[PDB]
């Protein structure tokens, strides 16, 4: 309730993004500070379900993660957060400004995302929706993890999603697709796919392959074909995130540590 602010301190300016559950507008809080304001599409989700995402953000604060600012608990409900001037990493990499980024800056950002994921890891949470579209970029070209709508605290060894839940096959770990089971090692797999999105400047994973073809090739033991122009060192780091047995995948602090080493070396 202490995160509450009167609706009048906010003035929306333009839509940033939208979703099944509402939209995200850019705005100003008390005139001088730019903020992102997420709104709920009355009917889509229950108010609690919506605000659940903000209560989770109250427990997870870090520079590498999109910061909760305020909430408006009266209809229409708002979740106010930190504004990231350059939008989604997936879209930005395709802009004139992003096409220009060298492999050295691409490695820096990958390491920045792993550092955010390392904190999520140490705090016993999972994101479950790790992909370039859910990484936001600031005006100083730093990255922050966003969209904690699927994030969950893990107390007992894993998290199992409800029976009807569907997930982005190209981005989701085999165990999560097959049995709905998620752990931080599932996010590690997603991160490896996220890395392919970085090096290709926003391209769809598994170029030319449909979802069923991806599933089949993964079951045979194949993994994503080496992305074009991808350093072999990074590709082999990508493969570690794609180990069949979840426990064989590395931790995020190891991922971050190796990526920083690739960054310093380039």
């Amino acid at each position: 309730d202490e995160w509450e602010v009167p609706r009048e301190t906010l003035k929306l300016v333009e839509r940033l993004g939208a979703g099944q559950f509402g939209e995200v507008w850019m705005g100003y809080y008390n005139g001088h500070t730019k903020v992102a304001v997420k709104s709920l599409k009355q009917g889509s989700m229950s108010p609690d379900a919506f605000l659940a995402e903000a209560n989770l953000m109250k427990q997870l604060q870090h520079q590498r993660l999109v910061r909760l600012y305020a909430v408006v608990t009266q209809e229409p409900i708002y979740i106010i957060t930190e504004y990231m001037e350059n939008g989604s990493l997936v879209d930005f990499l395709k802009t004139p400004s992003g096409i220009k980024l060298t492999i050295n800056k691409l490695l820096d950002m990958a390491a920045q995302i792993a550092e955010g994921m390392a904190f999520i890891e140490e705090r016993n949470y999972i994101h479950r929706d790790l992909r370039a579209a859910n990484i936001l970029v600031s005006d100083t070209l730093s990255c922050k993890i966003a969209d904690f709508g699927l994030a969950r605290l893990i107390e007992d060894n894993e998290y199992t999603a409800r029976e009807g839940a569907k997930f982005p096959i190209k981005w989701t770990a085999p165990e999560a697709i097959n049995y709905g089971t998620f752990t931080i090692k599932s996010d590690v797999w997603s991160f490896g796919i996220l890395l392919t999105e970085i090096v290709t400047h926003g391209r769809i994973p598994y170029p030319g392959m449909t979802n069923p073809e991806v599933i089949q090739n993964l079951e045979r033991g194949y993994r994503m074909v080496r992305p074009d122009n991808c350093p072999e060192e990074l590709y082999q780091l990508m493969r570690l995130c794609w180990k069949e047995r979840p426990e064989d995948r590395p931790t995020f602090d190891y991922l971050r540590s190796v990526l920083e080493d690739f960054f310093t070396a380039t």
